[PDB]
RNA sequence: AAUUGAAGAGUUUGAUCAUGGCUCAGAUUGAACGCUGGCGGCAGGCCUAACACAUGCAAGUCGAACGGUAACAGGAAGAAG
């Protein structure tokens, strides 16, 4: 059963001959509690059928991420536009501490313990896409073993 | 058996993305102030002028070193009815 739960929205503006019209935007991450975490962006005029539209979206841009028990394997970078992220194990118990627009897309993950942090400027927008292609560089020892001896 | 450790937001531009500054959520105090006020255990109490200081008390003991007896406590002696 795949979970959802909306991180942020805001306004934006077009001024034509008229005036000022506006239109609204969401975006939102999706995880069944065991990796294959994605994410989508989408606008309309209304945030009713906006987060509707984001999450009809979010379906796309599956990925599959290994894990190990409950906690990460081994730490991983992660670079995009400006923001910068770093995390670490801490194998058992602590539960998870992030900042925020992170501890969300983290969470539907299904790991439920992990020490992480980000560097830099860390708009939510930018932010995300950051952990995503850092769970996409991640390597387990089999795939390690399997172009190396055992 | 004796080292399990990393939370972010607000802020300009009609809206965007950056670089950049400012401020806020913590833990501390040899602590002062405002209001309020039950009990017991511990600990602590001139940073400011090394400014000038009333009055009491904070360094004496040995007669088993010595010449001695100004204040007792007893002791022979003499004057007491």
């Amino acid at each position: 059963e795949l979970q959802e739960k909306l991180i942020a929205v805001n306004r934006v503006s077009k001024t034509v001959k008229g005036g000022r019209i506006f239109s609204f935007t969401a975006l939102t991450v999706v995880g069944d509690g065991n990796g294959r975490v994605g994410f989508g962006y989408g606008k309309a005029r209304e945030v009713p059928a906006a987060i509707q539209k984001a999450m009809e979206k979010a379906r796309r841009n599956m990925i599959n991420v290994a894990l190990n028990n409950g906690t990460l394997q081994h730490p991983v970078k992660g670079v995009h536009t400006g923001s910068r992220v770093f995390m670490q194990p801490a194998s058992e118990g602590t539960g998870i501490i992030a900042g925020g627009a992170m501890r969300a897309v983290l969470e539907v993950a299904g790991v439920h313990n992990v020490l992480a942090k980000a560097y830099g400027s860390t708009n939510p927008i930018n932010v995300v896409r950051a952990t995503i292609d850092g769970l996409e560089n991640m390597n387990s020892p089999e795939m390690v073993a399997a172009k190396r001896g055992k």
